[PDB]
This record gives structure tokens, sequence and C-alpha cells, in this order.
């Protein structure tokens, strides 16, 4: 049987499986799976933690005169660690949360992102899109589900690099490669009908060069649905649109 236990060997909070029960191509190995952010060459990241804007909160965080909740326009996250109702999902805000330089805990309200990936997911192997993600559980809407992580470089290293299928752009552009060094999102294929969208996120350093980016789920989500993001028009404009919804604006077809 073709089969991993845990693709990120323990580095989750929880294990992430792979299966394929589609093909005969084993588990993916022609990448190194890591749980944050890596550099091959340095970006030269802001790390100043005298750089970082912070609060003086000595609470939970969860009143509206925390700074990094204003930072962040409100905290905009629910008492559970979801994104509100209200949250503009076609153009998130940039999220900060709170960090080394705050007078907060480490068990505050504004620290979803930082704590990790919560909910069960699993690499598989999908009929036509190659390798893919998906829910194991019932995922509510605005749950963060997992960081795109990968190898941080500039545009002109992601210009000239042989694969372009792992990159994503943090537009003056940066990018971060999951080609060589990523996580389980380099496996989220493109759907034209999608349940989770990238958010820019602030934790430990505030260089605005460097957001990292979030996914959360932008709907109720069931279990065994495929997870997926809009890899935007850019990208679209070698193949074409495999996600076979009844919405899909970039097949062959439509
Ligand atoms: N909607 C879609 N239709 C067809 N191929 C897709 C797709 N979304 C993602 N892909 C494929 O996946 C690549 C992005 S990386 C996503 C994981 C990939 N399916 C893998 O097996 O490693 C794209 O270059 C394309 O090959
Ligand atoms: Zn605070
Ligand atoms: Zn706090
Ligand atoms: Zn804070
Ligand atoms: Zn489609």
């Amino acid at each position: 049987k073709i089969i991993c236990r845990d693709v990120a060997r323990g580095y989750e909070n929880v294990p992430i499986p792979c299966v394929n029960g589609v093909d005969g191509e084993p588990c993916p190995e022609d990448y190194k799976y890591i749980s944050e952010n890596c550099e091959t060459s340095t970006m030269n990241i802001d790390r100043n933690i005298t750089h970082l804007q912070h609060c003086t909160c000595v609470d939970d965080c969860s009143s509206s005169n925390c700074l990094c909740g204003q930072l962040s326009i409100r905290c905009w996250y629910d008492k559970d660690g979801r994104l509100l109702q209200e949250f503009n999902k076609i153009e998130p805000p940039l999220i900060f949360e709170c960090n080394q330089a705050c007078s907060c805990w480490r068990n505050c309200k504004n620290r979803v992102v930082q704590s990790g990936i919560k909910v069960r997911l699993q690499l598989y192997r999908t009929a036509k899109m190659g390798w893919g993600v998906r829910a194991l559980q019932t995922i509510p809407q605005g749950t963060f589900i997992c960081e795109y992580v990968g190898e941080l470089i500039s545009d002109a290293e992601a210009d000239v690099r042989e694969d372009d299928s792992y990159l994503f752009d943090l537009d003056e552009v940066y990018c971060i490669d999951a080609r060589y060094y990523g996580n389980i999102s380099r496996f989220i294929n493109h759907l034209c009908d999608p349940n989770i969208i990238p958010v820019r996120v602030f934790m430990l350093h505030q260089d605005l060069r460097f957001p990292r980016i979030a996914f959360f789920s932008s709907r109720d989500i069931r279990t065994g649905e495929e997870l997926g993001f809009d890899y935007g028009d850019r990208f679209w404009d070698y193949f074409t649109c495999q996600c076979g919804s009844e919405k899909c604006k970039h097949s062959a077809e439509a």
C-alpha cells in the first residue's frame, strides 16, 4: 500500500498522512518537508526586536484597545480563534499577531497562526490534478488551516528558477518557493470554487517585505473535501484547469 503516517515527521501539532488510491506514484520524495519558512541565501530580514510594534495588554488581548488588534484594524479572531464573519475575504487586511515584545502572555487571543496546525488533513492523490490536500474532519468557516511554508527568495531569483510551480508571490516582490523545501501547502491545488483564502500575517518580525501566508477556510468544509484556493487570473494567463467544478473558468473548455 502507498502510505505515509506523517509526511511532517512530527513537526506539526498533528500528523499529516499521505495516501494514493488512484495510481502507482509513491508518496512524494522530491522535496524536503519543513514546518517553518527557510532561507538558503539570506534575505536580510529586519529581526530588530525594537522595530516591533507591540501591545501593553495584561489581559488576554480580547479588548478593542489592544494595539496589535488596532494594527490589524481590529482583532479578527473570535474567542475560538476563528475569523469573524465580517472579515473581508476578497481583500483581507494584514494581520498583526502578538509577539515577543508585547506585555501579554503567550496564550493570549491574538496568536492563532503562530500556534500552528490544528485540523486533520491528508495528502492524497487526486484523479486529474496530481497530489492534493483534503480535510479528514469538518472544519467551520474562518478556521486557520496551514501556512504556505517554503524557501524565501528574491524576485530576481524566482525569475531564473527552472520550476515556478510552487511559487507564492509576496507582492517590489519577494516569493515563497516551495519547490525544494516546503510544507503541506505546496500540495494545495487551484479551485475555481475555492474553500480557503490566503491572508498576510506578521508574528515574530514586522518586516513588511516578508508577510507570512496563512490559509483560513472561507466557508464550512466537509470531511473528504479537497482544499483549494484561487491561484488568480494572472497565474492562468502548458495546462488547463481540472477542478471539474460547474463554475470552472479555466478549463480547456470554458
Ligand atoms: N486546478 C488545477 N488544474 C490542473 N492542475 C492543477 C490545478 N491546480 C494545481 N495544479 C497542478 O499542481 C501544480 C501546483 S502545485 C499543487 C500540487 C500538485 N498537484 C502536485 O502534484 O505536486 C500546478 O503546476 C499544476 O500542475
Ligand atoms: Zn494586546
Ligand atoms: Zn496578546
Ligand atoms: Zn500584542
Ligand atoms: Zn477550474
